[PDB]
């Protein structure tokens, strides 16, 4: 069992005697995982604590504690392996994505038209933490309706799918039938028009008051972004307050038209609303909010399961057809992600099993989607097979970016005879430990299964006495369970 | 040796294999006999008309040995087909019991099918073949059709100039109706209209015969030379009946939705000889895998459409495809799927299968209703659809793998973390929420295993946080204090001596 802490020793110490500090640093960066990923810490602070070189015994006590993530980091094992050639892509078309000037800034409000027209970000979070930023990445800005689909999830996460919708439809618009807000049972056509979201804030959190709603919303974002920036400008959230003049004509009409669930203080959740459009974020944080829908619901940098599978499903379905304006049906063909744009410019987009993204510049087109966003999105997806129904098999010009020892005592384990046969022809070793230093002879034995212990002691020829962690050979195990004939058959061999 | 490996894998042991010993072999890896990639071991096979050892064998597999390698070496989307045929059946079966629909009697030719005649058949991306039902009774595709010219036009001419003539969005249900959209094109492939305007751009410049037969070429190539007919009955009763799309095709010319130099009532004419082409539900499913292939026919192999014919048609599909259900059906099954006024439903599963269901009763908005049943259930089930996870997809099975969702669980993620010592891997599975008293094999316990490593600070946290059983007993009847004690662990063994009664 020559320990994982060495093995990794040297993966990265190619016949050195000692590794440098800030060569492991470089190699573990990538990877693309940061030094401040929160599941990094113990190795970190070990690390800083070695106050530079770092001998086979030395490095072992800073990574054992991360043992598992580095594990899987660098046997270059995350969902994008060559993640160093991934980021030049995102690179190359964030910096073609920032050629295009056009589109106005909203000024519909003050705080919207203060953002310098020149803000550009992109910034990367995998399924698996990996972490990616180019350009204007740490500026706060709000959601706005990029918030749309995560107060559906949680709505859904927390009701159920036959609840919310009896209150909200799920089907695109079509049309205009934009300006007919109800469809034809009278709700609105889906949580992202200003309607359904309008209703889908009446059903978080019934029976508390409102502050105690922003507080779960709050809380809730913050754990979707796995703890990074969650914040709120409460300049926007007057100035919106006192523009929502036609949400509060259109909130007359639901709760006239019956839309709300009955006994709902309609002005208390139009306040609501305007709250959770104001709430800011960066980009880096709602990347990661990005990556737990790209990841089923579970955050990467915490494993923390926020979104169960059903709000992440229909919440991705719903951002795929009516996420981006009247330009949703165009991005759902040329584009095939889920996201969902804002009037603030940002874009959160989503690509399921992989990566969540957030891009942000201001510049909005005719249809409110941000000009260098849309620019950017349609670019990836021309250079990589991340498109909804391309194939993972024959995908043309594009890029894609993309058996254990437990396997073999489980198959000792069910008595498998033919697939200890195929591990075998694999060259696989048979007479691997796992850990408590067992092996598959000793499985099968105590099993009694006398077609596998022939199998390994005939084909594989294994050795027949491995002992366990308690010195136990499979000779001793089929004596202990009452396999006599297997005790036997081990017996031959002495 | 590949043919010798193989060899041995097939001859579980006996030094010679009897041929049916391998062809039930190969059955059951859901490949036919018949499979085309196989046709040199077959025939090879055949010449026991002049028991297999180690030279005979490798004499018949060498030359289809790449596509045997990887069928045996359980390397197809699907490895273990038989157990997902049986959940097949199974969702057959169910669906069986829904009775409701009319069969379509608009004309006498489609009003003769018994409404008992149920079908499903399933092609995966690697040719694996299962058929439950009434799955090689031929019957028409109808608008079946529409995402195969839809993709045979894009194939030839491309996005760009296909659409100048057609849009790419649904209507919308309230104006399911309204025919034109705001460029004065069709809304989309799939809706008549639009279904119309696409015939009119595939060959152009020559004659009907001549343009259905490149199109029967081209549907020939997607179900791998498989059953593709042709009902003569249908096709002259849908043309004096098709009454209506006349109205349609004149609308059309009259805002000059065609090409410059288009003749309307010729491809009114085209249009009723595609719907009227006959397929098998097992044909169906071959035409269907080959759009979840990326245009490459599972069975044979050839390269038939571009990727960026593939792709179009599976979007509209999954956003126009199943009248005006679709986007219902794209928001609870979201798999990209076409219907028929025969009943069939043509479904992909992108990277994973092709599929064809056949049931001729239609309920209020035109889809067959067993194959609805069909569709819902086999979601439920497994995750397909379009936006599950495949990594956390809850308790759905995953037909891509093989049941060791026990073994990922055990296979490191508890017992390899408690091994190690990482109490940082263990705070992030609590936080998955992931069952923190998984056994493996010899019913063994994170708990255990941290405390037979004298692990102090993942004890606590198994047992302080996460609350986990403290005294489980594995195989031998040991608790995790019992190995603490075996082992010396005096801190772990004082922890742990708390928690006894
Ligand atoms: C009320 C509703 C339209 C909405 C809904 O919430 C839902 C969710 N899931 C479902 C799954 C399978 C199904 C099979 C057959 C008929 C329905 C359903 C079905 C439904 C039906």
């Amino acid at each position: 069992l020559p320990s994982l802490e060495d093995l990794l020793f040297y993966t990265i110490a190619e016949g050195q005697e000692k590794i440098p500090v800030h060569k492991f640093i470089t190699a573990l960066k990538s990877t693309g995982l940061r030094t401040s990923d929160p599941r990094l810490k113990e190795c970190m602070d070990m690390l800083r604590l070695t106050l530079v070189m770092l001998d086979k015994d030395l490095f072992k006590k800073c990574v054992q504690s991360n043992i598992v993530l580095l594990t899987q980091a660098f046997r270059r094992k995350f969902v994008i392996p060559d993640f160093m050639s991934f980021t030049s892509h995102i690179d190359e078309l964030y910096e073609s994505a920032k050629k295009q000037s056009g589109g106005k800034v909203a000024d519909y409000i003050p705080q919207l038209a203060k953002f310098s027209p020149d803000l550009w970000g992109v910034s990367v979070c995998t399924v698996d933490g990996q972490r990616h930023s180019t350009g204007d990445t740490k500026v706060p800005f709000c959601l706005q309706s990029c918030v749309k689909p995560l107060k559906y999830a949680i709505a859904v996460n927390d009701l159920g799918t036959e609840y919310v919708h009896r209150y909200v439809g799920k089907e695109p618009s079509g049309l205009r039938f934009n300006k007919l807000f109800l469809n034809e049972d009278d709700k609105p056509h889906n949580p992202m028009v200003n309607a359904g979201a309008i209703v889908v804030t009446s059903l978080i959190k019934q029976g508390v008051n409102n502050a105690e709603k922003f507080d779960y919303v709050m809380q809730f974002l913050n754990k979707m972004a796995g703890n990074e920036y969650v914040g709120f400008s409460n300049a926007t959230f007057q100035s919106e307050r006192e523009s929502g003049d036609r949400n509060f004509a259109i909130g007359y009409y639901l709760k006239e038209k019956k839309c709300f669930p009955e006994g709902t203080d309609m002005v208390g959740i139009l306040d609501f609303y305007f709250q959770l459009c104001s709430i800011e974020v960066t980009c880096e944080s709602a990347s990661v909010m990005a990556a737990t829908l790209a990841n089923g619901g579970f955050c990467p940098i915490t494993g923390e399961r926020v979104l169960s599978p059903e709000a992440v499903r229909n919440t991705l379905s719903l951002m795929h057809s009516c996420g981006m304006y009247d330009f949703s049906g165009q991005f759902a063909f040329h584009v095939g992600l889920p996201a969902k744009s804002g009037v603030a410019g940002g874009i959160l987009l989503v690509v399921p099993n992989v990566m969540g993204m957030m891009c942000w510049s201001p510049p909005l087109d005719k249809m409110g989607n941000s000009v260098k966003g849309i620019h950017f999105c349609h670019d990836l997806v021309s250079l990589c097979n991340f498109h909804n129904y391309d194939n993972l098999r024959h995908f043309a010009k594009k890029l894609d970016p993309r058996k254990s020892v437990i396997n073999l005592l489980f198959a000792a384990y069910t008595g498998d005879v033919s697939a200890l046969r195929r591990f075998a022809l694999s060259a696989m070793d048979m007479e691997q430990r796992d850990y408590d230093s067992r092996t598959a002879l000793h499985v099968a034995a105590a099993e009694g299964h006398v077609e596998v212990v022939k199998f390994l002691l005939e084909a594989c020829k294994v050795n027949p006495f491995p002992k366990d962690r308690w010195n136990n050979t499979p000779m001793d195990e089929a004596l202990h369970f009452g396999h006599h004939d297997v005790f036997k058959i081990l017996q031959e061999y002495q």
